[PDB]
Order: structure tokens, then sequence, then C-alpha cells
């Protein structure tokens, strides 16, 4: 139940997760899901970043969810849940800014 996970943020703003991920103490990959604002049934992994030439950022992925059941940010790469997603992601950064490292505050 993706409702029920601590970085299931549900329906806020993009610039609310902004605003909740540009605090100087999340390190990078601080991160929450929460659903999409224009795209009706995908969702948004939200993450912070830091590098010496943009300083602290937050990088927005969508998640898409396939009728038949799959989750992924990359058709090549799915998951049977999101959760299986998030944990994927906590371990490999592939082609995100930095690997998921802790559920925003
Ligand atoms: C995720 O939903 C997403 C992905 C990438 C950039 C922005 C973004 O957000 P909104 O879809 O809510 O605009």
């Amino acid at each position: 139940s993706i409702q029920a996970e601590e970085w299931y943020f549900g329906k806020i703003t993009r610039r609310e997760s902004e605003r909740l991920l540009l605090n100087a103490e999340n390190p990078r990959g601080t991160f929450l899901v929460r659903e999409s604002e224009t795209t009706k049934g995908a969702y948004c992994l939200s993450v912070s970043d830091f590098d010496n030439a943009k300083g602290l950022n937050v990088k927005h992925y969508k998640i898409r969810k396939l009728d038949s059941g799959g989750f992924y940010i990359t058709s090549r790469t799915q998951f049977n849940s999101l959760q299986q997603l998030v944990a994927y992601y906590s371990k490999h950064a592939d082609g995100l800014c930095h690997r998921l490292t802790t559920v925003c505050p």
C-alpha cells in the first residue's frame, strides 16, 4: 500500500516538494515520492542533490505505472512495485543524480 510508506507524500505540489528538499541539512539523495501535478496516474520522485557547480538543487523524475502492473522511470528497468523501485535506486544511481539515501524530513 503506497500510501502507508513514510516516503510517500501524496498530493503536494512541485514547489512544495522543492521547499522541503532545499534545506541545507539534507544530504544528497534525500527524497520523497508524490503525485504528478500534470500527469494523471504518474508519480514523481523528487530528489535533493549537491555539487560545487550548482550547490544544493532538486531533480524530479517521472515514475510511470503500466496497467499491466509495472513501475519504472526508464522502460528498460521495471519493478513489480513502487517499494521495489525505491529499494533498487537506493543501491544504484544508474541515471539518477544520486542514489536515494534518506526520506525527506
Ligand atoms: C514528476 O511527476 C515530475 C518529473 C520531472 C519533472 C517534474 C515533475 O513534476 P510534475 O509532473 O508534478 O510537474
